[PDB]
Parts: C-alpha cells; structure tokens; sequence
C-alpha cells in the first residue's frame, strides 16, 4: 500500500464557496442517515415508503448503497460513517449467492466502490472483497468469443444475455465498461487472468469492420459478429467510449491501442451523429442503419466531460476544439434543465417535431437523480475555471433541494415539466456515489482528487494511475 495523493479536503478560501460545499455535505448526511435508518444492508432506499429497494440488477447481493457511498463518505471526512460501513462489509458482504446479476452493474458499483475505498483508506478488507467478487465474475467470459454474458448466476456460473437483445447479442457498453476495474484486479491480486479477459474483448472488437467508423451496440458472443446496426453515445454505448479514453489515461498513457480507438471513434461520432439545431444547440443523435433520430438522452450528457477530459491528449491543434465541443454539450444539457419546470432535465429530449431540448413523450419526462450533467459541469469547471459552471451546478443544487429532497431522503421525479411533484420512491445508489460526489468536488479546490492522479470509473469511483 502507498499513501494516496490529494485526499485531504482543506476548506476553500472564499466564504461563499465554503458555505456551498458544507451544504452538499449536509445533503449527503441526509441521504446517508435516511438510508441507514430505513434500509441498512439492503441495496437501496425507498425514501417515500421508508423501506428497502432491491433492484433485480443486483440479484441477492446486499449493500449496494453502502459500497457505492464508501469513497464519497471518505473524501467528505465522514470517518465515523466510513467505519460503520467497513464493519458491515467485513461481516455481511457475501458474493456466494444463488441468483442472476448484471455483470456490468456489479462491476462498476461493487468492484469499483471497493477498489476506491481500498486505495483511499488502505484497509485490506476492501482489497480482499474486490478480488473475491472478480473471481466470481470470471465465468461470464466462458463463451466461444470471450465476449461476456450480460447476466450471470453467481453460484452456478451459468450466464445468458438480455432476452430482447438482437439475436441474443451482448451489449457494447456492458462488455466495454469492465476494463478499468479488471486492470486493477490483476494488479492487486497478482493474477493476470483479469487483464486477459478484458484484453480479449479488445481483440474481438479490433477484428471487426466498424460500419462508417461506428460501433453497433450489439455483438454476438458465439459468432463474434455484430447484431443490428444501432449506434448511440447514450444508453447501450456511452461508457464503452468513456473507458477507451480512461484506459489510456489510467495506464500512464501506455495503452496506445485505447488512445487510437478513442480518437477514431469520436471522429466518426462527430461526422455521423453530432448535429446543430436551428436554434444553435449542439446535440448527439442516434443512428439506426444510416437513419438519424434527433433525440439525446440525459445519459448522453456525460460526453461533454469526456470530450473535455480528452482535449489535453488530443492531436496538434485539436485541443481547443474538444474543450469547445465539451462546452457546447454542457450548454445544450443545461438548456434541457433550463426549459423544465423543476430545473432538472428529462431522461430524453428532442430536436425535431417543432421542439428543441425538451421531451415530447410522457415516458421520457422523468429524472431519476442522475449525475451526468453535473459530472460534465465538474470537468468543465476544473478544465476552464469559468464561473458559469459553478453557477449552473448551484442551480441544480437548489432544484434538488426544492423538488427531490423529502423527509426520508431523496426521490426521483416522473415529470419535470409540471408543478406538482410525482415521486418515484427510489433513492438511486448513484446519487450518493456520483451526483453528490461531483457536486462536492465542484465546490472544492482542484487538489482534492486531482485529475492528474485519479481517473474516475463510470460510477464516480476514483482509481489511481497504474504505471
Ligand atoms: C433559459 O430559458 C430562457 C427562457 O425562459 C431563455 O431566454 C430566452 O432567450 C431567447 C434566446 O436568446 C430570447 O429570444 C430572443 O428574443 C429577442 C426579443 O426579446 C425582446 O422582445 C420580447 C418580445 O416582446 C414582444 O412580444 C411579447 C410577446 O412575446 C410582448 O409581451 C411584448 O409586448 C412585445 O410585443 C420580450 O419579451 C423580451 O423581454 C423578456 O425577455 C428579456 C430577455 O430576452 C428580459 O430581459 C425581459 O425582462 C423579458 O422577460 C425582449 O424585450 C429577439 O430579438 C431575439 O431574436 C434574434 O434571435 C432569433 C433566434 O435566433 C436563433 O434561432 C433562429 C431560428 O432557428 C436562427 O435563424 C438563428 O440563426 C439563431 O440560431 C432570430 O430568429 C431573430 O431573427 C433574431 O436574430 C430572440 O428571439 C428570449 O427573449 C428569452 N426569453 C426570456 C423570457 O428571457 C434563456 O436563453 C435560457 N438560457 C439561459 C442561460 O438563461
Ligand atoms: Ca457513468
């Protein structure tokens, strides 16, 4: 174990920034203390019902919110809370269970949360548990190609793909968002097997022709060939792209394959998917066999920070281009917040049918406590220090406090366009792992989890550079 760099949370110099940061910590005490009060040990909290919530993505594993919150608690100086969480994990976190889990979700939340807790604290239990879980996920890769199953029974090792997935195919974002965690699993366990699995994924992908430079969201694990040619930088695709860039950064820039894959991918996305509305907003559309659908998801909004984070490493005279593209995605995504009643954006928003940056379908008007817009504000603040990004982040804080904060915690909303809240009764674990961590960091100095020394996984779990 090596002492971690930049884990001290010194108070900002400006009194107003100090006060704003203290508010975000207070919001975390509200989310955490209510989770502990009504749902301790269960995966998530139902804040209206004041009971536990057990998403099917996690099967019979326990304590998702405990594990997802560990690192946020640590950096906020919540040491009593961190110790209670550690004691529960030592006694009760068990991966020897008989149910199916999403390999992807368990990796980014449980493996990632345990890894960050270990690197921040040095407590060996976190390392031991991360490796235990990695070992349990290894049967997911038992396919003819090495492209893993979506869903794995932890006891039997038997896997399968989503039943609706084109021809029984695996999902790009799912198998493409294992890389960072598996590289650290090999480092800490000394066992090459984890890196071998994620490097085999690379081998399969690089053998395929990418239609127009684009990656279909579906890849069959038996044949190793594409399913239907649906392409998106939001759901089903998003974090695969994210992890190409971050694999390169986290390798101390030695993973040259990752770098080329990333910049090639983003150029094809710019050409075929990125458009400007008649009102002047930049958006990322979805592509289906050549035909654009002029719609962007809240999930897609993470891409603003991705583009900005990759700017420093971009080719000669392309760095400002990517900082500016990041800023335009940030602005569009801020407009999706601005044009609502509650000032929190919808799950999807459109740029045709006579609209710009608003939802039209009733079933896409919801907000489930998502971090991706605030995530992009954090990167834009740290990479430009333009005060507007702190201004926009604080607008979201005031919105959350006005419309999502309830007596029993924080709840998502079913319709951001009307006055009367319709609470969905789920406190998503990613609100504690991501939304509040990124808010806290925005109102901190740059030297708390400095971006030069820490690369965030897709669930806001910071990992150190591997040399
Ligand atoms: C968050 O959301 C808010 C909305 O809540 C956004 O605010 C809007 O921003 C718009 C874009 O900047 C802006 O549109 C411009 O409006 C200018 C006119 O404003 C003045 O007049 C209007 C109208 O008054 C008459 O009509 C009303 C009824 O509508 C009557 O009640 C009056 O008696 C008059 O008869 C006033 O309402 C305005 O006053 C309000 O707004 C002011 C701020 O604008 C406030 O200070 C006031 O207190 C008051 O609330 C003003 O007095 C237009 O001149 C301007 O027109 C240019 O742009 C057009 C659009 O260009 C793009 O799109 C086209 C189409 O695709 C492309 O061709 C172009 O290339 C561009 O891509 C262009 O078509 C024109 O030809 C002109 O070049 C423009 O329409 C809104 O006024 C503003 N609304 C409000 C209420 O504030 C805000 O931007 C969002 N973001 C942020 C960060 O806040
Ligand atoms: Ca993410």
């Amino acid at each position: 174990f090596l002492p971690p760099v930049g884990v001290e949370n010194r108070e900002p110099a400006d009194a107003t920034i100090r006060e704003k940061r203290a508010k975000i910590k207070e919001m975390m005490t509200h989310a955490w203390n209510n989770y502990k009060r009504y749902a301790w040990g269960l995966n998530e909290l139902k804040p209206i019902s004041k009971e536990g919530h057990s998403s099917s993505l996690f099967g019979n594993i326990k304590g998702a919110t405990i594990v997802d919150a560990l690192d946020t608690l640590f950096i906020m100086g919540m040491k009593t809370e961190f110790q209670e969480a550690k004691s529960w994990i030592k006694k009760y976190l068990d991966f020897n269970v008989n149910a199916e889990v999403s390999v992807f979700e368990v990796n980014i939340r449980f493996v990632g949360g345990l890894l960050s807790a270990y690197y921040l604290s040095g407590e060996e239990i976190f390392r031991k548990k991360a490796v235990e879980l990695g070992v349990k996920l290894l049967p997911a890769f038992h396919t003819p190609s090495g492209i893993p199953w979506a869903l794995l029974n932890m006891k039997s090792g038997i896997g399968r793909n989503w039943p609706w997935a084109s021809g029984g195919s695996s999902i790009l974002a799912e198998f493409g968002t294992l890389h960072l965690e598996f590289m650290h699993l090999s480092h800490l366990s000394g066992d090459p097997v984890f890196a071998e699995k994620v490097m085999k994924i690379r081998t399969v992908l690089n053998k395929l022709d990418k239609p127009e430079g684009l990656y279909p969201n579906y890849l069959n694990p038996s044949s190793g060939q594409w399913g239907q040619h649906h392409v998106s930088v939001g759901g089903l695709g998003d974090s695969f792209y994210e992890y190409l860039l971050k694999a390169w950064l986290m390798s101390d820039k030695t993973d040259l394959e990752a770098k080329k894959m990333y910049f090639d991918a983003v150029q094809a996305i710019e050409t075929h998917l990125i458009r400007k509305s008649s009102g002047g907003l930049t958006y990322i559309a979805e592509w289906k066999g050549g035909l654009l659908e002029h719609k962007m998801g809240h999930l897609t909004c993470f891409a603003g920070g991705m583009f900005a984070l990759g700017a420093d490493g971009a080719p000669e005279a392309r760095a400002q281009h990517y900082l500016e593209l990041g800023a335009e995605i940030a602005r569009t995504c801020h407009e999706s917040y601005n044009r609502t009643y509650v000032k929190l954006g919808p799950e999807a928003f459109r740029f045709d049918g006579g609209v710009e940056a608003i939802a039209t379908r009733q079933n896409e008007k919801y907000y489930i406590l998502r971090p991706e817009v605030i995530e992009t504000y954090m990167y834009m603040w740290r990479l430009t220090h333009d005060p507007k990004y702190r201004t926009w982040a604080w607008e979201a804080v005031e919105a959350l406090e006005s419309h999502c904060r309830v007596n029993g915690g924080y709840s998502g909303l079913r319709d951001v366009y009307i006055a009367r809240e319709s609470y969905d009764d789920v406190q998503q674990s990613f609100f504690l792992a991501e939304t509040l961590k990124y808010l806290y960091l925005i109102f901190s100095d740059d030297d708390l989890l400095p971006l030069e020394h820490w690369i965030f996984n897709t669930e806001a779990h910071p990992f150190p550079i591997l040399r």
